[PDB]
Parts: C-alpha cells; sequence; structure tokens
C-alpha cells in the first residue's frame, strides 16, 4: 500500500510524511514529495515524463514533533516507512503519479497535479477600502486560479502595531513576521510566536498625526510583516479574487469603537465573575471539590467560583462521572430524572454539592469540549456519534464522510458543526438539564481549534479555508446561548476564539509553564486581547502545567492576577500521582514550605473583594465607550512616547495604573506615571509623574490612583 495526500494533515505550521512541500510552490521552486509505504522494496515517482527513484526517508522530522502536539508534549528528541525525493524545479503543471512494490508485488497510486504560481501586479482582482495608505497591491495566481492577495500599508516614523488578537510575545509587533490563525500550541506561545485567539485588526498608533486601524474581513489565514516604513498583509482567498478592508480613525478606543461595532461586543456580564475562581483538574471527585472549597472556607480565602474539569464519564462529556441510565439508541438528549447517582459512585449527589456551594455564594463552572469521542464502539457516547453522522450534525470533510480530528488531542473525534442553529440546539440539548436542574453557572468551552483541512465542509455553506477558524466563535457563542434560554448570562470561559469573540463570554491565556517568561507573556496576551475587544480575560496565575511554582512567582502572580479582569488558578492534569500538583494557596505553601503564601494570597484574595464595586462599573464603561478594562497606556496617552518603554504596565479601568513585578529577586520597582495626578494605593501619599521607584516586598505590587478618584478607591485599600 502506497499513500500520498498533496496537503497532507494540514497542521498549520507543519507537514506530514505523505505531502507535497509546498503545497504550493512558486514556479522555479523544487518541491518536496513525501510518500507513506510502510512495507515497500522500491518507490518511484512518474513526474511528468520523468521517473524519480524515492530515497527512504521523511519530512523530516522536527515536524512530527509538532505533529504529537510539539516540545511540550513529546520528546522523545528522536523515534518511519516513510519515502521522499525532491524534484526539478517547477517550470509548468505537472501531473505526477507514484508506483512501488514490495518483492515483486506492485502499486500504482491515482495521478495527481501541480500547478506553480507566481506573484505579479495584473489580474482582475481589488483590494477595496483601503484609499490611500494602500500600495503595492499583488496577486498569487497558477493555472488554478488566485490563491492569494497581498498588499503594503503605509506606516509613519514611530508608528506602532498593536493588535491582531491575543498576543504572546509583545505588545508592539511592529519589525516582526506573524500571522492570524487559530492554532493550539501547547505552551510557549510567545517563543513560537502563535495563539488560539488571533483576530486580522490591528491598531496603528504614536505617529505625529491621529492614529488609525484595519481589519481585514476574512475568516481565511492572513500573513503580516513589516520593514521600513510598511506594513506587509497577506491575504488567503476563496473563488472571489478580492480583498474588503476596512479602515477606522480616531483616538484608539474610537478605532476600537469601529472594529466592534462591526465585528460583535462583550455584553456586561455579573460582577460575580470578578471574584477569585477556584480550579484544579485533579479534582476529580465529589468528596475531593467539597474537601478543597472546605479549605478555602477554613483558611478564609474567598473564592466565588469553583471550575470542575473531570466532572463527566470522560466519554460523551456531558454525563456526571458513575451516573446511572438507560443509553437512548436515536441519540437524544437525556433529562435530568433519566440519571441516578449512586451512593459508592464519584458523585453520589451532585446537586447536593452544587447547592451547598451555590449557599455560599459560590458559582460552578463544568469543562467542555466540542468533541464527540469515537474510540469506544458502545453506549451513549457511540450513539450520538451514530446520530451526528445520520441526522448531518458532524463537519463534513469534502468527500462527504464525517470528519475525523486530525490533532494530537482525542484524534479521530467528530467535531459538531456549530455553524448552523439546529446543530446547536441538538448539541447543547445534551447539556441542558444540567443547566436548569443542576443550576450549573457557565461552561468552561476548552478546544475549538481542532478543526483541519482547506476543503472541509460546514452545514452554513462555508469551506473549512474559511470555517475552521470561526469554529471557536459557534462554540461559545453556543453555550452562551444555551446559558441565556435558561435564563441565565453568558458565561463561558474559552481559550480559543477568533474575530467575533468578543460578543461571547470570557476568555484565559491557556496552557503554560510556570516561569517568569510565561509570566510576563501572560500579561502582553491580555493587553493584547484588550486592544482588540476582548474585555473578560484571565490566565492561570504562575502556571498550570509542571511542578508546582516557587512562592515568590506565585506571590508576584497572584498580586498581578488581583488587578486583572479575571483571577483564576489552575493546575494540570499529573495522572493523580502525589505528591499533588495544586496550586492552591495552601499546597504551594506547603511545597514550599514558605509561611508567607497563605497570609499574602489572603490578601489579595480579600482586596479583590473590595475591588467587585469598582471592577463591575468599569466593565460597564469600558462596554459604554469601549476603553479597555486592561488598557495599555497608548489609549488615553497615545501623543506620550515614554509609554513604550514599559509595555507591561496598564491602566485597570480608568483610575488605577497597575506595575507587575516580573522578575525574580527584585527589591525595588520603577514606574512611569504619564501625566496627571498619582497616588501610591499602599501609602496613601501623593507622587508626582515621571518614573517612580518604590519598595516591592512579596505583599506589594505596585498600583497607583488618579489624585481625584482616590477618595473612592481608599476604602479598598485601607
Ligand atoms: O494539547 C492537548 C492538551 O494537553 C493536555 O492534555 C493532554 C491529555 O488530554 C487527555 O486528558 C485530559 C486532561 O489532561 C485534562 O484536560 C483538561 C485540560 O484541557 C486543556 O489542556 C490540555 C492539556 O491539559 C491540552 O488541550 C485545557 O487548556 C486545560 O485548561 C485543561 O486543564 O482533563 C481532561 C478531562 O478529565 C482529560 O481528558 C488525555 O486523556 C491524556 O492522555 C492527555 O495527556
Amino acid at each position: 500500500m502506497i499513500k500520498h495526500r498533496p496537503h497532507g494533515i494540514e497542521h498549520p505550521y507543519a507537514v506530514s510524511p505523505d505531502q507535497r512541500v509546498p503545497v504550493l510552490p512558486l514556479a522555479g521552486e523544487p518541491v518536496l514529495l513525501g510518500v507513506v509505504a510502510p512495507e515497500a522494496d522500491r518507490v518511484v515517482c512518474e513526474w511528468g515524463t520523468l521517473e524519480l527513484p524515492l530515497s527512504a526517508t521523511s519530512a523530516a522530522a522536527a515536524d512530527a514533533a509538532a505533529l504529537a502536539g510539539g516540545e511540550g508534549h513529546l520528546s522523545e528528541a528522536q523515534a518511519d516507512g516513510a519515502w521522499s525525493v525532491q524534484t526539478p524545479p517547477l517550470a509548468e503543471p505537472v501531473k505526477y503519479r507514484f508506483h512501488a512494490h514490495r518483492g515483486g508485488a506492485a502499486e500504482s497510486t491515482e495521478w495527481f497535479e501541480v500547478s506553480p504560481a507566481v506573484w505579479t501586479a495584473d489580474g482582475v482582482g481589488e483590494v477595496r477600502g483601503g484609499g490611500e495608505r494602500v500600495r503595492g497591491v499583488e496577486w498569487l495566481v497558477s493555472s488554478q486560479g488566485v490563491h492569494r492577495g497581498r498588499f503594503r500599508l503605509q506606516l509613519q516614523d514611530g508608528d506602532r502595531l498593536v493588535g491582531f488578537g491575543e498576543r504572546y510575545d509583545a505588545l508592539d509587533q511592529r519589525g516582526r513576521e506573524l500571522d492570524a490563525v487559530v492554532f493550539e500550541q501547547y505552551k510557549a506561545q510567545g517563543v513560537h510566536g502563535r495563539t488560539y485567539l488571533p483576530m486580522p485588526f490591528a491598531h496603528v498608533v504614536g505617529a505625529d498625526g491621529n492614529g488609525w486601524g484595519f481589519h481585514v474581513r476574512t475568516s481565511r489565514r492572513t500573513w503580516y510583516s513589516s520593514a521600513g516604513n510598511e506594513l506587509t498583509v497577506e491575504v488567503a482567498l476563496g473563488d472571489e479574487p478580492v480583498v474588503d478592508l476596512a479602515i477606522y480613525e480616531g483616538d484608539p478606543a474610537t478605532v476600537l469603537t469601529g472594529f466592534l461595532d462591526e465585528v460583535g461586543r462583550a455584553e456586561e456580564l455579573p460582577g460575580w465573575v470578578f471574584r477569585l475562581w477556584a480550579s484544579g483538574n485533579e479534582w476529580n471527585t465529589q468528596q475531593l471539590v467539597t474537601a478543597r472549597m472546605d479549605t478555602h472556607r477554613d483558611l478564609a480565602i474567598p473564592v466565588g467560583a469553583v471550575v470542575i474539569e473531570a466532572w463527566s464519564d470522560e466519554q460523551g462529556i456531558t454525563i456526571w462521572r458513575d451516573a446511572v441510565y438507560a443509553v437512548t439508541e436515536d441519540g437524544s438528549a437525556h433529562r435530568a430524572e433519566d440519571f441516578s447517582y449512586r451512593p459508592d459512585g464519584a458523585w453520589p449527589d451532585p446537586k447536593a454539592m452544587i447547592d451547598e456551594l451555590h449557599a455560599r455564594g459560590i458559582k460552578v463552572i463544568l469543562w467542555q469540549i466540542p468533541l464527540q469521542k469515537t474510540e469506544f464502539s458502545t453506549g451513549q457516547v457511540a450513539a450520538d456519534a451514530a446520530a451526528m453522522v445520520r441526522d448531518g450534525h458532524a463537519v463534513l470533510e469534502a468527500d462527504g464522510t464525517a470528519y475525523r480530528n486530525r490533532g494530537w488531542w482525542f484524534p479521530q473525534a467528530l467535531m459538531p458543526d456549530l455553524s448552523v442553529q439546529r446543530t446547536r440546539d441538538w448539541w447543547t440539548e445534551k447539556r441542558r438539564y444540567l443547566v436548569e436542574h443542576f443550576d450549573v453557572d457557565g461552561f468552561k468551552t476548552a478546544g475549538g481549534e481542532h478543526a483541519w483541512g482547506h476543503d472541509l465542509v460546514y452545514a452554513d455553506g462555508r469551506k473549512g479555508d474559511e470555517g475552521n477558524n470561526l469554529y471557536p466563535v459557534h462554540y461559545a457563542r453556543a453555550f452562551g446561548d444555551l446559558l441565556r434560554s435558561a435564563g441565565k448570562a453568558p458565561v463561558t470561559f474559552s481559550r480559543a476564539g477568533f474575530t467575533g469573540s468578543q460578543a461571547h463570554g470570557i476568555f484565559w491565556a491557556g496552557d503554560e509553564d510556570s516561569t517568569w517568561q510565561a509570566f510576563r507573556s501572560s500579561v502582553t496576551a491580555g493587553l493584547t486581547a484588550a486592544s482588540c475587544g476582548i474585555v473578560y480575560w484571565g490566565w492561570d496565575l504562575a502556571g498550570f502545567s509542571g511542578p508546582v511554582p516557587d512562592a515568590e512567582l506565585y506571590l508576584r502572580a497572584a498580586a498581578a492576577s488581583a488587578f486583572m479582569p479575571i483571577m483564576q488558578y489552575h493546575s494540570e492534569f499529573n495522572h493523580h500521582q502525589l505528591p499533588l500538583r495544586d496550586r492552591t494557596p495552601w499546597h504551594v505553601a506547603e511545597t514550599t514550605g514558605d509561611d508567607r503564601v497563605v497570609p499574602l494570597f489572603r490578601r489579595f484574595a480579600t482586596l479583590r473583594e473590595s475591588l467587585v464595586p469598582y471592577l463591575t462599573e468599569q466593565a460597564a464603561r469600558t462596554i459604554a465607550t469601549d476603553r479597555p478594562l486592561m488598557r495599555p497606556l497608548f489609549f488615553d496617552h497615545e501623543n506620550d512616547p515614554e509609554i513604550w518603554n514599559h509595555p507591561y504596565q496598564y491602566l485597570l479601568g480608568d483610575e488605577l495604573l497597575i506595575n507587575p513585578v516580573l522578575e525574580p529577586g527584585a527589591t525595588t520597582w520603577t514606574t512611569y506615571l504619564p501625566a496627571g495626578e498619582w497616588i501610591d494605593v499602599w501609602t496613601g501619599d501623593r507622587v508626582p509623574s515621571g518614573l517612580v521607584t518604590r519598595d516591592v516586598p512579596l505583599e506589594v505590587v505596585p498600583v497607583y490612583c488618579r489624585a481625584s478618584r482616590w477618595s473612592e478607591l481608599q476604602p479598598v485599600f485601607s
């Protein structure tokens, strides 16, 4: 047997051994041809009129690590039935196929074709809307059609580029190469410069004149680079060679208003989301969740929400673990009364647990994935999978078969097609009893990045090249709507999204190690996301992955996060080994032996509770004025050049300036205070504008209040 798939697995940053590299060669480029034929003595390619012998070797891989989820998931530095050959350069369309044989038994692949492409300024295609800001329009064309547009936006000296969704490497992207595509990068997002939540939108800000911004209106992939005075924008295309480009003019907030008016905006969430969120993945039973929350109560560390990740049967992920019930063969949803819960099960009485948590004022959030596992051939999970295919609730391959997940996380799983209302209904209907009976307050909607390939088909008419980036938006929206339909606020908690995600729930920065570098990246992620209109945002403070963080990093992160839109701690699945990897304050104290951790965390959490009315009012202003909640200084201060030397500072709402302590061992910290009158919130003293240095013991993160509103904020800090 011999396999060749010209596009391959379509990992957006990687190639697979069965494919053509590159998929679309420029004219003059050679192409590398991979093929997988596990048992073959010899493999040849019939390439045009030539015959090209294949060596046994693969492309390549550092890409196989990538296909396994990247370095965070896999090493195994090394350790495949793969063959490859490099062709002559491509001067024209070539038809090719492959011939292989094992010891005198031969096979032939189907014919394939590849047409070389060239960049040209000549064409019927147009870039609409950029006015005189756009120069150098070119199109990437082949005998097949127009594949991509490209053009340049004029920049002025002093201009910064801030935007592009949620970014972990830098606030200002000028001088860098980046793209916008939804991808799950497992940790080290800043290092790779990738993101779960890209947007083809940015602020152009800081030149003497008034600033502006742009939105490429596409859900297809886009690429960006800036050198000298130009920003280069490359746009993947569908059948129509048109790029529609929106330009917004004004101060940064007004620029944002134009964008959000077009693509959507946050609505006001209940004030309780501003309290502390407690989480960890290994709280997998009723006993564990109640024990952890009891410890919160007993240590007097206030918590407003608890996330339960492994709550479920781990199959369909819509039923409590150990619940007993009659499987519905037709794949229909269950009523609450379908279920009974055994005394010895993982969750003997989940309603009583939730009622008690509610009585203490703690909200409850359940984990979700937009995936139906196929690895089980029996039970409810299998009945629902069959129902998805039968009734058309599954995202489809070009050939009409159901898409099977190509990623490393739950491979082969189906994706519910959330692009249309009927399937959004069907999928969330299975979760309805959780909200209506069990009174669950939210969903942590994890994942959403799983759709790979350009020719996938969605029921809304879109193909995968357009629709795959949109999928996480549909995903958050679906569960938001479930909550609304039960009369509850649309609180979804999501890592992934795209243009339009602004209007659905809450977002967290995703998976990271516990390191100062990850801490710094996360701040940048919140700042850039806010610049694009993502209002309720948080991260896993001091990281959820690997060994428990040291006291210093933990407390630095906790202090800063108390000043961020969403304060949450979290911990990754450890295989239930001992010792625990919990990120709870008391387990961190236990692990480090540091007796400052619990009392100082308590103070931060206690101050946090006092900040809820302020955060609530500021959130409402953010939603009304589009001036961000976690606010880079260029929004109010844009003509001040000095602000760009302190990219990790921000305004929390109008009145408070925050300066996270981002390095280990720091006994002092310097803050740049822009034009205005300031007050150190810890001493209540007046402070002048400009650079200000103060001591930073662990109980302090630098915070300053506008003098005129300090009367309102003073009780919070007393
Ligand atoms: O990159 C894929 C994935 O990696 C991590 O999970 C790998 C893990 O998946 C399966 O076990 C999971 C378990 O890890 C946990 O997942 C909750 C987790 O999901 C997201 O992060 C994961 C990594 O943990 C990432 O997507 C999310 O961002 C994070 O906040 C969450 O904590 O719990 C679920 C449910 O119990 C479990 O299915 C798989 O079984 C396991 O073998 C694999 O190592």
